């Protein structure tokens, strides 16, 4: 099958009900790789952190895996749409598309 | 499995003998999507077109698929390495990592 990129685990499509919370994540094998999350081509979600959105990055020493999380909270209908996770290392770039659907 | 991105067909890992030729390609469902090919993070292969490297983009009307090709010719040992295909549409971005190994 397909070449192995940077994503040990890609972000997945998700569904949430209005007012609900949902987490998206990515894992990258092990400087730390650096993540960016986007809605659409150009909206950098780091600029949107607040009551509805939070980011958290961590590292598991045993497995040598880096975890990147995107937390959506109190979901609103406008959050529905197309998202992208981008990761960079000293030597590579990769990215991964996924979708969020907000119901109700 | 994983969310559907822009790649109907991702570029694959390839192997070639020195002096050999090899083609890498990507397919994207249907302005045309626009491709960039890289070696490493930053070398834009459009700037390297010549006796060893050529690019060709086309469209199949029946299937509505766009094809992006990277042709490597008279392969040299230094061409071995990590490559990336990036594609953009009006609404999305995606990319795909792959490797070339030159033997002998």
């Amino acid at each position: 099958d397909d070449p192995i990129g940077l994503f040990v685990m890609r972000p997945q499509d998700g569904e949430v009900t209005v007012g609900g919370s949902i987490t998206f994540s990515a894992r990258v094998a092990g400087k730390p790789p650096v993540v960016k999350w986007f809605k659409g081509k150009w909206v950098d979600l780091s600029s949107k952190v607040g009551q509805h959105l939070q980011l958290h990055d961590s590292y598991d020493r045993a497995s040598k895996v880096y975890l990147f999380e995107l937390h959506i909270t109190d979901a609103q209908p406008a959050f529905t749409g197309s998202y992208r996770c981008e990761v960079s290392t000293k030597d590579k770039f990769d990215c991964s598309n996924f979708n969020l659907t907000v119901h109700e």
